[PDB]
């Protein structure tokens, strides 16, 4: 869930997830996905698309455990779909932290009026 | 929908919707409920039991229209899902202005620094 996602970016970029994540581009956040902007937009379309091969656990809910280890991400024994979705937020986290020399403020928001239909996963 | 919803927040508190109430407390913002930590969290709160009663649109996606009379949020006459959706979203947005004297800074953060389990709806 959030609890874990939004931690993980927290301790991999340092920004606050819901207000810096919450609604960039076109795949970052809530709402879908959609053709990609910049190299941030593509790490969550990424994301989504690792998201929707899940379908035994919830990623929107379902909560799980990692550890922090010589600040790295430590995916712990959860099940295989838990430990599936612990790997999938941690690569994002991993991703947008590589990607903050390109972060462009001018994407922040919810109405999407410029975001293309996304090719399938 | 989200729109809708931050736009009512701003009108009546003159706040960000999103950097105030993205992730107060154990309800506002962020996915999940939770037993409310102040009256600003009891808003959000019974703003989610709202939504929750309503199954024929879909919250976080579907748009309506509203108007602003008198300063006043009044909702469309839409279907009856929407029209109720709308309802709830107008009245979360009063409540948060009335309990903006209690607002406590100490509480908008996401990883839900740690929430008992909210009592049924």
């Amino acid at each position: 869930s959030l609890v874990e996602l939004g931690k993980m970016i927290l301790q991999e970029t340092g920004k606050n997830p819901v207000k810096s994540y919450g609604a960039y581009g076109c795949n970052c956040g809530v709402l879908g996905r959609g053709k990609p902007k910049d190299a941030t937009d593509r790490c969550c379309y990424v994301h989504k698309c690792c998201y929707k091969k899940l379908t035994n656990c919830n990623p929107k809910k379902d909560r799980y455990s990692y550890d922090w280890k010589n600040k790295t991400i430590v995916c712990g024994e959860e099940n295989p779909c838990l430990k599936q979705l612990c790997e999938c937020d941690k690569a994002v986290a991993i991703c947008l932290r590589e990607n903050k020399g390109t972060y462009n403020k001018k994407r922040d928001v919810y109405l999407k009026p410029f975001c293309d239909k996304g090719r399938d996963c």
